[PDB]
């Protein structure tokens, strides 16, 4: 029952069956050749006797060898290849998830649980098909065949006495479990005494300060001496672990091998096969490890085939909105948005606003507030529940986000470098249009051009693996140019110039305000010296818009100490 | 040679030799009984055939194994609970010195990893001590014991095919490498696909921004596909070294115990002799691991003993040194004063200041201009290689300076909550409480009981481990109090952080300003407030100190054209 989901996920990657039943088979015949070593072995001894019989022979099993290497070979990569196969693909679809799916709040719950998915539950898939499932049906046929053919091959007296040990060395385990539990509360113990000392020592200026040492050390003195007494307690326990697994085992062996030695001495005609039964021994012992570590491991793998199920479920509706993209120049307007993230948590609640086109829109208020949920409804990265984004006659619930959103520009405060060269944002949002080599006046019409003549290579200056070898106010020029030369209609700014200094700004304002203030900007600012060039400020506060207008005026209107005092303090 | 100093440091704590020779020597006699174990094995075996006598005598190897784990353990148990003695009285040493021996210099290196060296160090010395040492005996031993008993046994025939088995074997490890390096280069590339993914998908909001998924999903196929090629590269790698080990023991096994069948078959009478022999070969196979773990562990273990014994290296002599210290309250002067850290790296240089009996002395700077290091210098956390400081030099530094520390009433950012309870603190103070019976009422003097007053116990009132559940400003005025009710007459102070400024401020500056009415204090807590307290300052630059005088003069002299920076850096 709980297999159906795992099988359902391995068929989403459908070249699996037609050679994987082969390796399977492969692997049955590869264990089946494998029972038959002793049998071989057990007439060797005879011919050796003799002589003649024992050459022929010691060739012949030189082959059984081989081949039962060989093919074994031939089916563990015929199983382990296609095993990567299965994986690979897999992730592919997996990624076609991870980068399609995720509307931006989905994403926003663990980036970290997300992409180690992706690179743990698929090699714990790996290991359950390529190794453990393998294992698993290796391991019951070697034992249950090892076991036929000891009853067939005996009195079921030699067998008997061997099952017995099992039987008899269960008692072995809760020693086990004893050993594992008095170690484990020994590095609990050891853990706390770490615990004090790492209290006590950075504190070591206070005890130096009172010659408090007489005492301090004295604390100390206590600890050792708990960890002492504990230490004796494990100690004394390990004198009764010690030696019991060693005692046991001892016996163990006198019990079945020597048992033997009654049928190679006077028993039965068992010379060879006490050989043979010890070639057994070995044989059953050898897959009891695999078959145990494959039933601990089907839990964690049905759990990893479980995240896996619950990520790929939904999608995205970017096509499913529709295409109609026009001139996208008519002013926007939010009408009674009442929503957050639940439709019970009501960050927003009954907000309306009117930004004109062409006209520069800003976004005040305290960091707690609706600023950024705001942002993100405008990007229309969250789906309104009940308020209306209007334009001319209602088109946004069909206006193609792909479109629409191409005709958005993005910048925000951090300003991330996609690591890698800088080409790749040089070339970044440029798609069905490389332009050929334009792009030098498009940087230049952004300022840009002239700061990066610096110029290495300019697609060998690598901002690294991890994108760290450039200054942190420098991507806004880049940014700002990559936003101009493809998509003039209208651009969001999210406080990407507050820590400039006033010698970046004005560089970066010199180029992005005189090449584009023709276009509709929709700021989310930090301080008034970037609100006074901006034609209409939008106040927030408790989840409700209560500012409109031009800065100065809505400042005397509304804005008054409720702004001042915040700005003020953000100053101070 | 390099086994010394070990020698000598577990010479430190003698309570050794005695028992764990007794220790060692039992060790060998187990060693020496189990060797004898298979010897027995065989006439029960021939006994087997004879029946009678051999019930009777299966009767004695019972014995055999209740002695040989039966001493064993009495072994085992006096090498490991002994084996704890050394470890306890060796950290006992290293807390003795921990204490005793660190400067406040000498601990401004590190606190974790002296921890780390007085915790984990010590273990690696036990494991050393009480196991491995004795697994490197036995293992000799027992290999010996067991190659002398097959020659004796067989007379070159079964050992020789035994011995030439590792030899034919050794082509196994670079095997072994050969795939450790293919898997470790396998993680090596999923570690650059995470973090690749790392990069991206925390990227996801300009990603969309874009609509350039199209490409970006290209590359997870450029990673994928990457490992996947490595995985085919590693599974057929894996193809040829999985069967190869399962042939090349194999035939080992065939090599050797099928060999032995011959023995038994016409050889001669080795019908016993077999089973004595496969059991010598669990008895020296078992020894092997031990061996290569203790030859891989007496590095680390040397190392481990050459970190302790540069741990235990030299130690604070001030404790003795020094005398005649009676009234602390003549006028100190500190003149032609200059250190850093070494003879080339003079952070203070040529420095002169006077407090005499004065009410208060600040010292104001640049971080890191000579503020942080003046207010140890003052106290004695450094010897400088300085001129003297007049306190008649400070008797020419022949003070008990030492004992002359229960004069500090040092203030920090504090949280130094060491143990659990306010108690815990008056416990702390327990170096002259021989008039404890009289100093709750003094606290309550020291205005601090009154807060206290909200007392859940007062006499257990737990302050949490590691003190997270406590006000600052309550550390603050408990540590005042606990400072002031027995040696107020020298006052330290030092404030970097203004979380709780106007409340916790006032309360401790009222406080205080009562409670050393007739004391000299040295205080370094901001620009303002401090002075409107204490009305005394004193300026550190670029090491060199001045000052005379309030706040005005010295601002109209030397804070004219310096100071007004640190008040508008402050005010931001
Ligand atoms: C005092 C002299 N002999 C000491 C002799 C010992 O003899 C052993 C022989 C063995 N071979 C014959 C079947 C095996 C497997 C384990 C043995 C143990 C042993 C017991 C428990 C856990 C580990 C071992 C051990 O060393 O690990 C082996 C997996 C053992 C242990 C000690 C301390
Ligand atoms: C392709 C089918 N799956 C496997 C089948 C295997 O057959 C093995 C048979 C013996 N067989 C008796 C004929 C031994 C001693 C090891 C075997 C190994 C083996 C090889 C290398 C290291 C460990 C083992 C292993 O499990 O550890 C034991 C040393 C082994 C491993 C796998 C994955």
């Amino acid at each position: 029952s709980k297999l159906k989901p795992f099988f359902a996920l391995v068929r989403r990657t459908n070249p699996s069956y037609g050679k994987l039943a082969f390796a399977l088979a492969l692997s049955v015949v590869t264990t089946l050749v494998s029972l038959l070593i002793p049998l071989l072995t057990k007439q060797l001894v005879d011919g050796f006797s003799m002589s003649n019989l024992s050459g022929t022979q010691i060739g012949l099993i030189a082959l059984v060898f081989f081949v039962q290497a060989g093919l074994s070979a031939y089916a563990t990569y015929a199983l382990n290849y296609n095993g990567q196969k299965i994986i690979s693909g897999l992730r592919e679809l997996l990624w076609k998830k991870l980068i399609k799916l995720p509307v931006s709040y989905f994403d926003t719950n663990a980036s970290g649980e997300t992409v180690s998915r992706v690179t743990n539950d698929t090699m714990v898939v790996k290991e359950l098909i390529t190794t453990h499932i393998s294992g698993f049906i290796t391991g019951i046929i070697s034992v249950i065949g090892s076991l036929t053919i000891l009853f067939i091959m005996n009195w079921k007296l030699t067998l008997l006495v061997l099952v017995v040990v099992p039987l008899a060395a269960l008692i072995l385990v809760p020693i086990g479990r004893k050993m594992f539990s008095i170690s484990r509360e020994t590095q609990d113990e050891t853990a706390r005494f770490t615990g004090l000392l790492n209290q006590i020592l950075p504190e070591i200026r206070l005890v130096k300060a009172s010659n408090a040492e007489d005492v301090e050390y004295g604390r100390g003195k206590m600890g050792i001496s708990s960890l002492f007494k504990l230490g004796v307690r494990e100690a004394k326990v390990q004198s009764l672990v010690g030696p019991l697994i060693s005692l046991v085992l001892m016996a163990a062996l006198v019990a079945v091998i020597g048992y033997g030695g009654m049928q190679v001495s006077s028993g039965e005609l068992t010379a060879g096969a006490l050989v043979a039964f010890i070639l057994y021994l070995f044989q059953i012992i050898m897959p009891m490890g695999q078959i145990t570590t494959f039933f601990t491991q089907l839990q964690k793998s049905i759990g990893a085939t479980e995240r896996m199920i619950e990520i790929l479920a939904e999608e995205e509706e970017d096509t499913v909105t529709g295409k109609q993209i026009e001139n996208a120049h008519l002013p926007i307007q939010l009408d009674r948005v009442s929503f957050g993230y639940k439709p019970d948590q009501l960050i927003l609640k009954e907000v309306s606003a009117v930004i004109e086109a062409g006209k520069v829109t800003a976004i005040v208020g305290p960091s707690g507030g609706g600023k950024t949920t705001l942002f993100k409804l405008l990007e229309r990265f969250y789906s309104p529940t009940a308020g209306t984004i209007r334009l001319g006659d209602e088109p946004v619930d069909t206006y193609s986000l792909e479109s629409w959103r191409e005709h958005i520009g993005y910048v925000s405060q951090e300003s991330p470098l996609m690591s890698g060269t800088i080409r790749e944002n040089i070339c970044y949002g440029l798609e069905r249009d490389v332009t050929d080599a334009e792009i030098e006046k498009a940087a230049e019409m952004a300022y840009a051009l002239n700061f990066i003549k610096e110029l290495p290579n300019q697609f060998d200056t690598e901002v690294g693996e991890r994108g760290i070898m450039l200054s942190g106010g420098q991507r806004q020029r880049i940014a700002i140019a990559r936003a101009l030369l493809r998509n003039p209609s209208i651009l969001m700014l999210d406080a990407a110039t507050s820590s400039l200094d006033s010698q970046s700004e004005k560089s970066v304002q010199q180029a992005l305000e005189v090449l584009m203030e023709g276009r509709t900007t929709i700021v989310i600012a930090h301080r008034l010296s970037t609100v006074v060039d901006a034609d209409q400020l939008l106040f927030v506060e408790k989840g409700e818009i209560t500012g409109r207008g031009t800065h100065h005026e809505l400042m005397a209107s509304h804005g008054l100490y409720r702004d001042f005092a915040e700005q003020q303090l953000k100053m101070n």
